[PDB]
C-alpha cells in the first residue's frame, strides 16, 4: 500500500460538512484516510462513498472489529460493500475471529490490519502484555498489516521486528497523544494523525507542517 | 436493573431492514429487549434503532463491543446514545480509562454500559480467558453494574457472577447454535441472550416460544 507523504488522516469529526470541508482542505497532501465510528454512526456508511466521490482517497475503516467469528464475517461484508479499501481488526479476541474477517477481505478483494497493542495508557493493562503473541499471530495467519503505539516507540519497534521489513506498518498517537512524526516513522511504514490536523485553527497549515518535520523520511 | 421480559434478549444480527423488522415483530410477544449490533447497523444505519422504538417499543440495547481509545470511545458512546439507544456494550480489555469514557457518557446520558467481560468464541481462550477475572473486578471498582459473559462456559459464567456480585446484570450469549444451554445459562445470568436460534427458524415466534418453555420454571 503506497500511502501519499506517509501520512494517513483520522478522520474523526462527527459532522458531515465539516469532515468534507477539512478533508478537503488537506487533500493535496494524502491519499489515504480512516473513517471510523464516530463519523460512520453519526452520518452514516454512504459516507464512504461520498469520499471516493470527492476525494478519490482510499479509505481505511477503523472498525476496531472485536467479535466473534460470525459476527466479525458480517461486520466486514457489510464494511466492504460500503466501499472501505481495508478494515482495523482486534487481535485480543483470538485468531478465529481475525481468520473471519481475512477470509471476507480475500473474497472482496480487500485488505485487514491487525491491531497488536494500543496507544492509549490503559493499553498497559491488558493489551501490552499480550500484544508480541497477538503480533506472532498475525505471521502464522499471513496478516501483512498492522497498527501499533506511536507512544511506545520501544514497543512499535519490536512489533517491527516481529512482522519484519516486508510488513505494513501504521501507527496512531502522534500528536495529540504525545507521539512525535519523525520518530515513529522510524519503524511505521505511515503515521496516522487525527486531532492534530483536524482541530487545527488550519488544517492545511498542520499537514504541510507535520510534512515538513518528516520531508528527509519522503 | 433492567426487567427483561421472559429473561431473554434478541440478537438481532439479519442485516436487511425488511427481514429485520418482521423476524423481531413476530417475537414481540415474549420478548421485550432486543440487542442490535453492526451487522444491521452498517447495513441500515442508525436510523434502524428509531425504526424497532417506534415500531415495538422494545428497549434497545447497541451491542458495538467498543474497543478504541478514551476519546474515540466517548464519541462512539454519544452519538449511539443520540441515536436511541438504551445501553451500549464495551470491551474490558482496552483498559480502564477506556470503560471510564463510556460510563462518564452514560452517567451524562442517562443510559446504561454493559463490560463484556470473556467472550463465548473458541478464540476467546487465547488471550480474553486470561484477563478476564481482573477485567471483571475492574469493572466492579470502576462502578460498572452491568455485564456480559459466555454461555459456552459455565464455569466462566459462575465465576464471572462470583466477581460482580449478586446485585450486578448478567446477560450471556453463546446459547443455542453456539451450544449454551439456556436453563443451565440462567443459573447465573440474569438473562440469555439468542440469535440464531430465533431469527434462522421457520418460525421465530414457535423457537422463542420453545425455549421459554424450556425455562419456564425460571421466570
Ligand atoms: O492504538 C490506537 C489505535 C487506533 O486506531 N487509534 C485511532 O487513531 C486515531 C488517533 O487520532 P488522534 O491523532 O486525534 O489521537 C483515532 O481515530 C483513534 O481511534 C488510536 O488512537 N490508537
Ligand atoms: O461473547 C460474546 C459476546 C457477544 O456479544 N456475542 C454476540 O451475541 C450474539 C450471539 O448470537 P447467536 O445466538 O446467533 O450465536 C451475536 O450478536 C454475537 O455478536 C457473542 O456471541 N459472544
Amino acid at each position: 500500500m503506497d500511502v501519499m507523504n506517509r501520512l494517513i488522516l483520522a478522520m474523526d469529526l462527527m459532522n458531515r460538512d465539516d469532515a468534507l470541508r477539512v478533508t478537503g482542505e488537506v487533500r493535496e497532501y494524502i491519499d489515504t484516510v480512516k473513517i471510523g465510528y464516530p463519523l460512520v454512526l453519526s452520518e452514516g456508511m454512504d459516507i464512504i462513498a461520498e469520499f471516493r466521490k470527492r476525494f478519490g482517497c482510499r479509505i481505511i475503516a477503523d472498525f476496531k472489529v472485536a467479535d466473534i467469528p460470525e459476527t466479525n464475517e458480517k461486520i466486514c461484508r457489510a464494511t466492504f460493500k460500503a466501499g472501505a479499501d481495508a478494515i482495523i481488526v482486534h487481535g485480543f479476541p483470538g485468531a478465529d475471529s481475525v481468520r473471519a474477517c481475512l477470509n471476507v477481505a480475500e473474497e472482496m478483494g480487500r485488505e485487514v490490519f491487525l491491531l497488536t497493542e494500543m496507544s492509549h495508557p490503559g493499553a498497559e493493562m491488558f493489551i501490552q502484555g499480550a500484544a508480541d503473541e497477538i503480533a506472532r499471530m498475525g505471521v502464522d495467519l499471513g496478516v501483512k498489516n498492522y497498527s501499533g503505539p506511536s507512544t511506545r516507540p520501544e514497543r512499535l519497534s519490536r512489533l517491527r521486528e516481529i512482522i519484519g521489513q516486508d510488513s505494513f506498518l501504521i501507527s496512531p498517537g502522534v500528536g495529540a497523544q504525545g507521539g512525535d512524526p519523525g520518530e515513529t516513522l522510524r519503524f511505521a511504514d505511515a503515521i496516522i494523525v487525527g486531532r492534530s490536523i483536524y482541530l487545527a485553527d488550519n488544517p492545511a497549515a498542520a499537514a504541510a507542517g507535520i510534512i515538513e518535520s518528516i520531508k528527509d523520511l519522503l
